[PDB]
């Protein structure tokens, strides 16, 4: 009988049934949204939800047996089948987030087709080569955000209280999002002289942005 | 008599006439602008606005004799056809865009002049290329749009309300215009765990727009 | 006597030694900036100033001797001939900008050393390249601006009142600042879809300016 | 003896038992910013870092006579040799940031480090290639922040008030941060015209950017 289900699961019709359940639950996603639509047509949205969940559960299970090893050693399928995992979580319990984590299924249509599967792979591919960057940063990131809890965050516990609130507070200084008016110039009425420790820090975090952009326009 | 209009039509005189008109309507619309002006000259404008657009009716007509199945397979010709098109509904009725909608035909510089032409088909010839990354955004943003109607609407729903909204909001992120002060910082006042959403969002986003970049200087 | 003032003109001396004016009239402009040393030794400045003036004519005058129509044909000489000029205008009457407008002379600094000339060139040389670009955005911004001042400009004459308030509004959504809060979310309050303008400008906007840089590192 | 030293210092287990305390001290700095550590694991942290310092000492002093001058002519040692002082300074007297530098060293793991060294190398070798643009920058920033100085800092004295308050503001212009709300509409209440000054800038500044960042792509 594994050949008989091997047939199946590899057949183009299974394939493109899969992607047809996708792209409709995620329609109907969209209309979850609306408290209207849910007020006349809920019971039938959520019957339909639970039916697909079945669905790809039955399908992944098979898709388990033609693949046995080779499929938890796939990135794709792994992906299937945490995202499928998630949305088995009963509708209750533990946080809700796992309520609305259920929309990443959507992501399948990535998975399970292979234009997309191209893109996002060769998305991905360039990480590796940025990993000796990210980490400089992360380290730089670190020290700037110790030294700053510790030069601001008595004054201004608000941006610089705590460890997380110093990170938080230089992202969006990297960003460049509202830094000066919002942030610096405030400072200063009290620190004269912190616009010494931003100013470097934009510069720094800006050429390494720079060079990581060109990085990857050399590979 | 088709080839004694055809000689008009491809001549010299005649393209450079119409070049010739579209720079004056072009310059009578600016002018147009003016409350001063149009107290003073306002008719003399509106007639020679309907002139104009005789004139390039007249002439859309020609072409098409001269060109027949040829014409309405060449983009910049249809172009000029839409365009006269919408400058040909009445000044009235439906919406008053329409009336607005006219200024486009502004572009038919961009249509008439070849140097202008070819920087725009160099620019457009760009967009293939960027298809399969410009849809697996809008699954992202589709998807993360939802995401956010669910988890900050109720509480926020200037910004995540409803679908569109939150789609709006998210390319504000995007542009990272406000996104700290006035989107993050806010929501986290009720949901201290936004920036876990807001971060990765930003992440992912501007890597993929880096990316596209790099794509096309490899184009 | 042309020879001889050729071979002062020309010497290396000559122009050490108006490099080593500059360096020293420049520093004496940012010191004119201090309320404090104008009262002190304000004096000493402005006679030092117009000493350098004197100088600067000299050498001006000279130099087209040894260079007649060369001199007048020559982009840097020209600069420093038109510069010089400026600073010529009695510090009275007519714009004071005149006054202001001599501190344009440091870029004499420029003019003279090499180094820098290369570095100017090398940038100014990448413009023609762009100027079908250019053309193509400008023509884009008229015409928006236009759209802009008849769909807005009456319940918000602050920002597109005129034609030239929709253009300086138009160039800082171009720059992305404080676009969707300052701008758009505002207007949509009365225009609920004034979206369906801004969205596509930007998308356009910024489409263009990746590719004019893009175009540059191509050339 | 010498010889016996050189084998325990250029050995693995002392250059990885210095990376060891490197990563121990900076997950200890990070600890040392909770006011709730501190109240109860102070003392234990306190003497730890100045056992490291000793350490960390010791190590410079011995890595000094195994390479004598060799040592004061390698950056990478200098710095390790710079940032080990700077914590050697009493925890009292002069400024405190002394006490704040002391975060510094955890830059020691770039150093320590030759797949971090190798990316650091990487790009401040970037930055001789950028310094004729560098240095044309800063001109034009001087020249323009007295230019703004002694036309806005009369009315506007928060901002251009002072030398180094138009550098702080000409900087913040061209991060594009707040420019046109936060700057120049205001600015133009007063001075209609003020938009011919940073018009003119932003472009200036933006495209000679955009240069250096393509100059980074072409070496
Ligand atoms: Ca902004
Ligand atoms: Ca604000």
């Amino acid at each position: 009988m594994y050949l008989r289900i091997t047939n199946i699961v590899e057949s183009s019709f299974f394939t493109k049934f899969i992607i047809y359940l996708i792209v409709l639950n995620g329609i109907t996603m969209g209309l979850e949204t609306s408290k209207t639509f849910m007020q006349s047509f809920g019971v039938y949205t959520t019957l339909f939800n639970q039916i697909v969940i079945t669905i790809f559960t039955i399908e992944i299970i098979l898709r388990i047996y033609v693949h046995r090893i080779s499929f938890f050693k796939d990135p794709w399928s792994l992906f299937d089948f945490f995202v499928v995992a998630i949305s088995l979580v009963p509708t209750s319990s533990g946080f809700e987030i796992l309520r609305v984590l259920r929309v990443l299924r959507l992501f399948r249509l990535v998975t399970a087709v292979p234009q997309m599967r191209k893109i996002v792979s060769a998305l991905i591919s360039v990480i590796p080569g940025m990993l000796s960057v990210i980490a400089l940063m992360t380290l730089f990131f670190y020290i700037f955000a110790i030294m700053a809890t510790q030069l601001f965050g008595e004054r201004f516990p608000e941006w610089f209280g705590t460890l997380g609130e110093s990170f938080y507070t230089l992202f969006q200084v990297m960003t460049l999002e509202d830094w000066s008016d919002g942030i610096v110039r405030p400072l200063m009425e009290v620190y004269p002289y912190a616009w010494v420790f931003f100013i470097p820090f934009i510069f720094v975090v800006t050429f390494v942005m720079i060079n990581l952009v060109v990085a990857i326009c050399v590979d």
